[PDB]
């Protein structure tokens, strides 16, 4: 898919004290503690890091990350929402 492409490039475009510093903010809603939350939660730490995703991008990105089968976004997959929106925000 082009989720697996546009991970790679959303983590680098963050540099190694902007991901450790997303990793405390992302884990706030680490339910179980697998390196991802509630996909509805997507927009919370985006929101909780300085970013502001809209909520038609909310409905539209959580659907993109629930086809997984769990309902969670993966810190690797997640950081494409972080750059993409960052992109805009900073």
């Amino acid at each position: 898919a082009s989720m697996t492409d546009q991970q790679a490039e959303a983590r680098a475009f963050l540099s190694e004290e902007m991901i450790a510093e997303f990793k405390a903010a992302f884990d706030m809603f680490d339910a179980d503690g697998g390196g991802d939350i509630s996909t509805k939660e997507l927009g919370t730490v985006m929101r909780m890091l300085g970013q502001n995703p809209t909520k038609e991008e909310l409905d539209a990105i959580i659907e993109e990350v629930d086809e997984d089968g769990s309902g969670t976004i993966d810190f690797e997959e997640f950081l494409v929402m972080m750059v993409r929106q960052m992109k805009e925000d900073a």
